[PDB]
């Protein structure tokens, strides 16, 4: 039989799925969630051997150890070990489209281990074993004899060992297939691997024992009163003496308790449930649960006798909380919420998909430090660990199914097939009935990217009926089908619609009146964070503001699942798709995170952290007012620091702690404002601190901030009349100008300033050149390789219209000679195939103080695509330190990135400068900038910019950063203007209309000199 | 302090260049001890008797952002005709110019003034190129109007029966203008991208007689 070819088959012998066990047999050990004798980890040190295909495992594996054999770590997936490749698709399966058969080359992985038990568990009791996660299905003996079968790579697999086990030595043996017609529901848009990649344990049960438990809690109209249910069922052998008696603490206190016999309610004309018993306790004022005070009740469920004797315990944390969608809202305890959230794939750039305890607190932390509440089981259940640091750090969760048809054709060809609906309901089932009662998790995911098909409202519907507590959700179909409660679109951009035929991504605002709707809208993802991005995202936040039914969405996404590679020199760098000899594959794809693989952050979590702050701030006057956007707690934990400064100088700041109720308004008056002496810009700042520590966060913490700029004074005083004149020299071949031990050299023949000179000390390496063009994003590109040419990708567009390859013509070059000064005018134009892309004019003005005012205006056909950037670059011959400029920062900010930024004078390392993007490409601009020293040099002026030891050649030329070399000196770009990074998506352009370069004709001013 | 504001210039020279000669002029607007708005020009004048005249304004962030940014005189000449490549035919503003055209066009001076019964800034014809006027002649990129009524004239009169036609011709050519509003016409109703907020300025403009 082969059982992973066959989706009527999906298990053998697979006992029945339940929320996690550890029976307990002392009740303090469950109340207080310590370690149970009764649950052995099988995780460490276990054999294993790799085959091509299934029928090329000998019959020997079955009783005996192989000896070539390798001694591996369990939890892993066999690729980690390098075993065989991990293969990066997207949506293309990594195998032929031919339902139900996988290819007969199988990768197959021979696990097993040699084991000792207990003579009491040999006595007595059930004893299970629980693989919680094996990719993709696998085949399990012990001693020699077949025990099941099992399937979906993504909730534990669980059977009875009590028949096959014996005394002294025994034998696992595991045999994990690959690909099997599981592979059909599992096409996530991830790496594509396998193995026993999570826990392995034993289980040891009573055989009268507790087999399944659910918790509700509902409430009245206030949450002032609670009732907590707690329905309880049981296997093996009723007898008149059990009871069942379902204990609730808080803390040491217990606050209410309920006993009694099994023997349910009349159900139906035969009676009820004589196997189970639900247990009531009243609550009054209960502590609730919400990702801002994560309020958690512990709740024991003792089977125990009449007479006082306990059989086995199992327990859970418990949240009182309430999700109920009304008048168009979901509210949590009755306020709506705003998921200011994420999707996260569980990925290591080390060990691949398997994870732990120190990732996942690591995860948590850094996603609520930087301003998240919610995240996203993209795609599958995770770990079971995860649901349990959600409870307790507080997350708002979204539990998905593990479906995913995404490379059917079309879309549903799977999901509207009775014949998978069987294989379907499992994944979906299985993941509530072991799930159910996580406080965190408050929506159920259908599954991923699977189109529309009745499978789906039938399981709908399963769960409504089910679990009526929770709203269900899925994207498929069109994000507003009858198999979701909530419109939950992916990359559904703000206010421009995309009328795609039978599936349009409406723009969001647009979406919720549609006629007869009424639903919720919470983007399932959004803000493609690939590479250089989240362009466009306070776009978002503005209008989840100003929309009550729109209510936030999770971001695409968390982690970069680059994965380390080693070099020659046994040097490690990140690595995706087709690194690995896996083909076809999507490239750096596979890469879309706000931090890096290592968890460092990427530039575009800070921008997050700020447009998901929860204190909004307006000023009139010199009255700041403070607005709360929690909906429970009070700032009890906040403090406003204020800071006035005159271009980068402190003048006077200030602390008022925040007194702020939960959608309250503080207003904090500032004091009579200092008037200044010199010229300049008044900035005010304002960042609220955190000064005690918390569970998630060090004393200290920076939750929010917001600048304003106040009173202006412009400059007025004309210059010190200095009593040098610069002496102009002119030859055939160059126009030079000196004054001192200063020396400007202009080229005649290119048309620009080709050397300066301090002394002996040339300054420069590359002439100061035009530049029209970006060493390409991510988002530039999109979809566009070699092969198959995306024509209207904004990269293809520029490719094609002769930007990226276009040479200076100079119109002229003369040199008029003034009376305090010295004057260079230049003319250029940018050409190719006869058309005329770009016009430049330039007024170079030396005066006896050393400064040289550079004027530019350019002209852009209005004809060829909107330039990338309009500005200069030079590649200067000294090499720094430090760069030093009163402008926006400190970190790297973009036209439509740069919310985040804050203008002050910022002084970092030349390396903080460069943003290492493992997809090399324009990094470290900084906007708004208005002085900028480096070496000796300093330009003034209002500018974007950035400095690196990589030019825009080197960078558009190398696909791996581990692959760039520094160069000679350093490249400045200077940018009058640059476009939008965009980032709605990174498949199609993005980059809105009011950050394109469009207006045809651009000025700018920037002034040069030594300091 | 828009209305009462005094230019006080801090810079005027005169540079003989190889082939034209050039005006350099910077300015600075006062009120209060306050420095509103400052205009550094050069005035451009070479050998085909063209004047090039550039404009490189800087608006103070914290006053309240100017209603335009430009240039104005009183001509001389009172002619028949305005002729123009920029949008039209009929009066149209930054926030109200749709139903525009952009194409020659001539006129009478008499349709440059709408006769609107309270008087107010009026007749503006927006993205002009080019702008003919008996022997003068503009281009570049801005918005003009023209008229026999001084900006003065027209704050200043309460009905449009009461506007006597002044001496020559008024000319009011602006690199950038701020829209017009009209959502409500009891609350500032000027959408943010149509008020000039942008800190500094640029427009050029040649003058030339043809
Ligand atoms: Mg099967
Ligand atoms: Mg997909
Ligand atoms: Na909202
Ligand atoms: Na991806």
């Amino acid at each position: 039989r082969r059982d992973w070819e066959n989706p009527g088959v999906t298990q053998l012998n697979r006992l029945a799925a339940h929320p996690p066990f550890a029976s307990w047999r002392n009740s303090e050990e469950a109340r207080t969630d310590r370690p149970s004798q009764q649950l052995r980890s099988l995780n460490g040190e276990w054999r294993f051997a790799w085959f091509p295909a299934p029928e090329a495992v000998p019959e020997s594996w079955l009783e005996c150890d192989l000896p070539e054999a390798d001694t591996v770590v369990v939890p892993s997936n066999w690729q980690m070990h390098g075993y065989d490749a991990p293969i990066y698709t997207n949506v293309t399966y990594p195998i032929t489209v031919n339902p139900p058969f996988v290819p007969t080359e199988n990768p197959t992985g021979c696990y097993s281990l040699t084991f000792n038990v207990d003579e009491s568990w040999l006595q007595e009791g059930q004893t299970r074993i629980i693989f919680d996660g094996v990719n993709s299905a696998f085949h399990l003996w012990c001693n020699g004899r077949w025990v099941g079968y099992g399937q979906d790579s993504r909730l534990p697999s669980e059977f009875d060992l009590s028949a096959f086990l014996r005394a002294g030595e025994n034998r696992l043996a595991v045999m994990v297939l690959r690909w099997s017609d599981g592979s059909y529901l599992e096409d996530q848009d991830m790496w594509r691997m396998s193995g026993i990649f999570r826990d392995v344990s034993l289980l040891h049960k009573p055989t009268t024992q507790i087999s399944d438990f659910h918790v509700a809690t509902r409430f009245n109209d206030d949450f002032s009163r609670a009732v907590l249910e707690a329905e309880v069922q049981m296997c093996g052998e009723l007898r008149d003496y059990l009871r069942v008696t379902v204990s609730l603490w808080q803390g040491e206190t217990q606050v209410a308790s309920g006993t009694a016999p099994f023997g349910g309610e009349i159900i139906d004309e035969r009676g009820g449930y004589a196997d189970r018993v639900t247990l009531r306790l009243n609550v009054e004022n209960p502590k609730l649960w919400s990702a801002e005070i994560p309020n958690l009740y512990r709740a024991v469920v003792e089977l125990h006798t009449a007479d006082g004797t306990l059989i086995e315990a199992e327990a859970c944390d418990v949240g009182f909380r309430e999700v109920r969608i009304e008048n168009g809202l979901l509210l949590l305890n009755g306020k709506p919420l705003l998921i200011r959230g994420v999707n996260r794939h569980e990925h290591h750039p080390l060990h691949g998909q398997v994870m732990d305890e120190q990732t996942m607190v690591q995860d948590i932390l850094l996603m609520k430090q930087n301003n998240f509440n919610a995240v996203r089981c993209s795609h599958y259940p995770n770990h079971p660990l995860w649901y349990t640091l959600c409870d307790r750090y507080g997350l708002y969760v979204v539990d998905e199914a593990n479906i995913e048809t995404h490379g059917m054709v079309p879309m549903n060809r799977l999901t509207d097939d009775p014949r998978w609906l069987p294989a379907m309901s499992e994944r979906v089932t299985r993941m509530v009935q072991r799930d159910r009662n996580h406080p965190s998790v408050i929506i159920w995911s259908l599954g991923d990217e699977s189109g529309h098909g009745a499978n789906h409202d039938a399981l709908y519907r399963w769960i409504k009926s089910v679990d009526p507590s929770r709203p269900v959700q899925y994207e498929g179909g069109g994000a507003d089908t009858t198999a979701t409660d909530i419109i939950c679109p992916m990359y559904a951009r703000v206010d421009e619609d995309q009328p795609f035929p039978a599936v349009p991504k409406w723009s969001i605002k647009k979406w919720l009146s549609l006629p007869g709707e009424t639903r919720p809208l919470i983007l399932c993802e959004y803000a493609h964070a690939m590479g250089n991005s989240l362009g466009g995202f306070a776009k978002y936040w503005q209008a989840f503001r100003q929309y009550p039914r729109l209510q936030g969405g999770f971001v695409w996404d968390w982690v970069d699942q680059s994965l380390i590679k080693y070099d020659e020199n046994g040097n490690p760098w990140s690595a995706y798709g087709g690194d690995f000899g896996d083909t076809p594959n999507d490239r750096q794809f596979c890469m879309n995170g706000l931090v890096f693989a290592d968890r460092t952050p990427h530039p575009a979590l800070t921008e997050a952290k700020h447009q998901q702050q929860f204190f909004q701030f307006r000023l009139s006057g010199q009255t700041i007012e403070v607005t709360s956007e929690y909906l429970f707690r009070h700032s009890d934990n906040e403090l406003l620091h204020w800071m006035v400064a005159l271009d980068g100088k402190p003048l006077a700041s200030g602390e008022v702690p925040l007194d702020v109720a939960p959608q309250g308004k503080q207003l904090i008056e500032l004091p009579e404002l200092p008037q200044p002496e010199s010229a300049g810009q008044l900035w005010l700042t304002v960042r609220v601190v955190q000064p005690n520590a918390t569970a998630w966060s060090e004393a200290g913490h920076i939750s929010a901030w917001q600048q304003w700029r106040l009173a202006e004074n412009l400059s007025v005083t004309l210059p010190a009349a200095s009593h040098a004149i610069p002496h102009l020299t002119t030859s055939e071949m160059d126009f030079c100008i000196e004054l001192g031990n200063k020396r400007w050299q202009f080229n005649r023949q290119s048309g620009f300033l080709s050397q300066m000179w301090i002394g002996d000390k040339k300054q420069l390496l590359t002439p100061l050149r035009d530049q029209f063009t970006r060493a390409p994003l991510d988002n530039d590109i999109g979809v566009s390789e070699a092969t198959r040419i995306d024509p209207n990708a904004w990269v293809e567009r520029w490719k094609a219209a002769g930007h990226y390859q276009a040479e200076a013509a100079l119109l002229q070059c003369t040199a008029d000679t003034l009376a305090d000064a010295v004057l260079i005018t230049t003319a250029h134009a940018w050409q190719h195939q006869g058309k005329t892309l770009f016009i430049s004019r330039k007024t170079y003005r030396i005066d006896g103080s050393g400064q040289m005012a550079i004027t530019v205006d350019v002209e852009v056909a209005s004809d060829t695509p909107h330039p990338a950037r309009i500005g200069l670059n030079c590649q200067l011959a000294q090499v720094a330190e430090r760069v030093n400029w009163l402008g926006l920062g400190p970190q790297e900010n973009y036209p439509d990135r740069l919310t985040a930024a804050c203008f002050d004078r910022w002084d970092l390392p030349l390396s903080d400068m460069y943003t290492p993007y493992v997809f090399p490409s324009e990094n470290g601009l900084r906007c708004g900038t208005r002085e900028l020293n480096y070496g000796p040099h300093q330009w003034r002026g209002d500018f974007q910019f950035n400095i690196s030891r990589y030019s825009q050649q080197q960078l558009m030329e190398t696909s791996h950063r581990h692959l760039l070399h520094a160069e000679e000196g350093t490249w400045l770009n200077i940018d009058g203007f640059h476009m939008g990074i965009g980032g709605d998506d990174s498949w199609s352009p993005s980059v809105s209309a009011e950050f394109q370069l469009s207006a045809g004709r651009y000025h700018y001013q920037l002034v040069w000199c030594q300091k």
